[PDB]
C-alpha cells in the first residue's frame, strides 16, 4: 500500500509517526549542503602537478607555436588533438578556449543575437519573438542565458533516450524556434543520454529556422561511475552526413576534470561556423591563453591519459552517489512517494517527490538544517509545473555527511507527503 | 636644405641614387617585419618561472578560497590588491579578469547595445545611430570593436596631453555620442600622455547621452622605457569626485609584463559599474580564472616585485627603441620630410612621412620584404586623411634586424618622397 491509497484515517496516523521523526532530526542541528556540483578538494588534488605546469623552460606547442607570445584563435595543437582522440574526431572540428565552455555557449547565442549567424536572414535581435527549447529537468546555467536575452524558453521532456523527439520535431516547425539547449551524456540532472536514434533525429530533423542551433554541452562526456565510458557521438559528422552541417555548436570542457574555474573548454562545430565564430573572436580579442592548454597536454599527455584521470575521479565519486541510492531505498522504497534517477555517470541525482510538494520538501529540510536546491531551480525560469522535481548533488561532501543528510532528506519527503495526503 | 627645396634637376638625381639603393634593398631578399607589438622571447623569459606557478599544493587565495574550485566573478584578492597598489586606487575598485583587457572592453561594448549600462534609458541596439570618440593615431584593435558594431566613429586629435578636449567637450553635446576610447599613458602609438587638466577635463563634461562611457584602457600603464614610472592617475576617482562617478571604464592588463595573451586582465570602475558588469558576466559563466592570478599573485609578491619587471622590460626594449630613432635621425632628418614620435615608454614609434606618400611607403617595403603597418592602420576604418602616418613596432626583432630593417625603410620613405616631388 503506497501512501496515496492510505485511508483518512491512517495517513494522519501516518502523519503523527514522522513528524516524531522530523523532530529528531531537527534536534540534531545539522549544517548540511547538498547543493554544490562541483568537485571535492580529493578530486581536485588529482591536478596537484598541473599548478607547476608547463613548467619551467617548456613553452614549444607541437607545431613550434611559443605558447608564451600573442596569437592564434583557435588553441594550441598539442590539446585539439587530444580531445579529437579523446572524442573519436577529426581535429578540424575542434578549437581549445579558456577555462569555460559556458563562456562560449553564450558568446555564439550573444553574437547570433546582435549580428546573426552564418546561416541568419537577419540578427535574432530583430525579431519579435525568438523561442528556444528546453529539455527538462536541465540545467539553470543554459536557462539563465536564454532567461537573460529574453528569449521563450519551451520545455519537453528528458527522457532515458534524450529530449522527447516527438515534442522537439513539431516545435521546430515553428520558425519563432532558433534553438535548443542540450546535454547529451549522464545529463545534469537526470543522468540521461542521447541515443544513436535520437541523434540521428536531432540531425535529420526539418527546422523552419534556416539558423537553428543545438547546442550540444557534453559537459559529462567521460565521466563516468563506472570502468565503462560512454559512447561519443560524433554529433557534428551526423549533421554533416544528413545534410545539416552547421546545424551543432559542440562543448565540453575539463573543469569537472582538472580544475574547476581553471581548465580548458572545447567548441566542435562546422567549417562554416568555426570561421563565423572566430571571425567575432578575432574582433573580441586575440585568443585564447596557450599556456594552461600546454599545462593541460603536458599533464595528460594523450587521450589515455585523460581516460586515466577519470577513473580517479570514478573511484573518488562512485561511494557517495551509492550512498545516496542506498539511503533512498532504505527510507523511501516500501511507501511509494518518490521516484529516483540511478544515474552512471555525472554529477547528479534528480529525486521527484510527490506533484506539489518539492518547495514544501526543500522547506522541511531548511529547518532541518539541510540545504536544498530549490524547487524548480532546474526548470526555465524556476517553474517546475507539477511542483516535484528536486536535485542531489553528491560530489562535494564526504559519506558519512551524505549519509546523515539523505537520511534527513527522506524523513522530509515522507512528512510533506504525509502533509499532502491528509490536507485531501 | 630641405628635400621638397631641390630644383626638378636636384631631385630627378636624387631620385636615381635612392632608386638604386631601393633595387639594392630589394636584392637582398630580405623578410623581416615591423607590424606586431609582440614582446621578444628575451622578454618572455624573464617569467619563466610563472611556468612553475603557483606551483604544487599552493592554491588558496588570502581571504581562504580554494583557486581549484567553481565561483567568484571579481578574481582574487591577492592579485586585486596587488595592482591596487601598484596603481594607488582603492582595492574595491579593481577586478580581476582572465587574460585579455580587449575581451572585457568587447563585453561591456556588446551589453551595452544588447542590455544598454546601468545609466541607460534603453539598449544602444534601440538608437538609430551611435557615435564614437576616436582620438587618432590610436589603436585599431579598439577602432575595429566599434566598427565591427556598426558605431559611427569621429576622429578627433590625439595630442601630446592627450585627446583634443575642445573638440571632445563639443561632440559630447551631441546624444548620438555614447562613449571614447583613450589609451592614456604612453599611447598606441603616439606614445603620449594625458595630464591631469585634460584627465579632469574628461571626468567634469557634460555629455547629452546619460550613459556615455570613456574607456580608459591604461595598457602601458607601468610601460616605461627610461626606468622612470609615469603617473598614474586615479581616473575612476576623478569620474566620482566630479559627480560623474560611472563615466570611465579603466583596464589594464599585464600581456606585456608576464605573458602575452596569458596574463591577467583588470578592470577598474565605479561600484555601479562593477555591480552590473558582474551582474551580466555571472550569466556569462561562474567566473575568471583563479589559478592563473595566484600564479601571477605569487610571481610578483608585491608592487616591488612589478616594478622591477618593467625594469627588466626597459633594459630590453630601450637600445631597439634608440637604434630605431639613431636610424631615421641618420638616414631621414636632414631631407625634412619626415617626423616621429620620441617616446619615454610604450610599444611603438609614430611616424609621419610625406602627405600623400604612406601608402607608397608600405607598399615599396612591402616589395623590399620588409612588413610594415598599413597607411591608415592606426585610424577607423583605416582613413588616414592625410596619408601620411606609419606606425613601427620595435619590440620584437633583435637590434640586427631592425638595423637592417629600419635603414630599408628610410629608403623606401625618401623614394617615395622623392617619386612624389618629381611628380
Ligand atoms: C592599447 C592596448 N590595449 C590592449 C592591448 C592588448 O590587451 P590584452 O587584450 O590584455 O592582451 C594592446 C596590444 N597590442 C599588439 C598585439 C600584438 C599581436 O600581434 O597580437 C598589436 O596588435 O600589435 C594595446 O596596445
Ligand atoms: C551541463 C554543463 N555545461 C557546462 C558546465 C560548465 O562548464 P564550464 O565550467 O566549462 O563553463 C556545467 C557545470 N556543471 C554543466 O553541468
Ligand atoms: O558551483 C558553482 O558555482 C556552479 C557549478 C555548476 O553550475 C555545476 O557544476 O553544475
Amino acid at each position: 500500500v503506497s501512501l496515496q491509497d492510505f485511508d483518512a484515517e491512517r495517513i494522519g496516523l501516518f502523519h503523527e509517526d514522522i513528524k516524531r521523526k522530523f523532530d529528531e532530526l531537527k534536534s540534531k542541528n545539522l549544517k548540511l549542503d547538498l547543493t554544490r556540483g562541483k568537485p571535492s578538494s580529493e578530486q581536485l588534488d588529482f591536478a596537484d602537478e598541473l599548478l607547476a605546469l608547463p613548467g619551467k623552460g617548456d613553452f614549444k606547442a607541437a607545431d613550434g607555436t611559443d605558447v608564451r607570445n600573442y596569437g592564434g584563435l583557435d588553441g594550441i595543437v598539442d590539446i585539439r588533438q587530444i580531445w579529437a582522440d579523446l572524442l573519436g574526431v577529426p581535429v578540424e572540428q575542434v578549437l581549445a578556449g579558456d577555462a569555460s565552455s559556458l563562456n562560449i555557449m553564450f558568446d555564439v547565442i550573444s553574437w547570433s543575437y546582435i549580428f546573426g549567424n552564418n546561416d541568419s536572414v537577419q540578427p535574432w535581435s530583430k525579431e519579435e519573438t525568438v523561442k528556444w527549447i528546453c529539455p527538462v529537468p536541465g540545467y539553470d546555467r543554459h536557462f539563465s542565458i536564454t532567461e537573460r536575452f529574453g528569449f521563450e524558453m519551451i520545455s519537453v521532456p528528458m527522457n532515458e533516450d534524450g529530449p522527447d523527439m516527438d515534442a522537439v520535431e513539431e516545435l521546430v516547425k515553428n520558425p519563432q524556434v532558433k534553438g535548443m539547449w542540450v546535454v547529451p551524456v549522464f545529463s545534469n540532472p537526470t543522468g540521461f543520454t542521447v541515443t544513436e536514434d535520437v541523434a540521428k533525429r536531432l540531425s535529420a530533423m526539418e527546422t523552419a529556422a534556416p539558423d537553428f542551433r543545438v547546442v550540444w554541452d557534453n559537459a559529462y562526456a567521460v565521466h563516468t561511475l563506472t570502468d565503462e565510458f560512454p559512447e561519443v557521438i560524433d554529433i557534428v559528422g551526423l549533421g554533416e552526413a544528413a545534410g545539416n552541417p552547421n546545424r551543432f555548436w559542440a562543448f565540453t570542457s575539463t573543469s569537472k576534470i582538472t580544475l574547476a574555474g581553471a581548465g580548458v573548454s572545447f567548441f566542435l562545430t562546422s567549417a562554416e561556423n568555426r570561421k563565423w565564430y572566430t571571425g567575432h573572436a578575432g574582433i573580441r580579442g586575440i585568443g585564447p591563453n596557450k599556456v594552461n592548454q600546454l599545462a593541460h597536454a603536458r599533464y595528460f599527455g594523450d587521450a589515455e591519459g585523460v581516460r586515466a584521470v577519470m577513473r580517479k575521479h570514478a573511484a573518488s565519486l562512485a561511494p557517495k552517489f551509492n550512498k545516496v541510492l542506498e539511503i533512498l531505498d532504505s527510507r523511501l522504497a516500501e511507501y511509494g512517494v518518490a521516484q529516483w534517477t540511478v544515474p552512471a555517470g555525472g554529477y547528479f541525482i534528480s529525486l521527484d517527490v510527490v506533484p506539489g510538494t518539492a518547495s514544501r520538501v526543500a522547506e522541511l529540510a531548511k529547518e532541518a538544517g539541510i540545504a536544498l536546491t530549490g524547487a524548480g531551480s532546474s526548470y526555465p525560469l524556476r517553474q517546475d509545473p507539477e511542483n516535484k522535481n528536486l536535485r542531489l548533488a553528491p560530489s562535494l561532501p564526504p559519506v558519512e555527511e551524505l549519509e546523515v543528510a539523505m537520511d534527513g532528506v527522506a524523513t522530509c519527503v515522507l512528512l510533506a507527503a504525509a502533509e499532502h495526503y491528509a490536507n485531501h
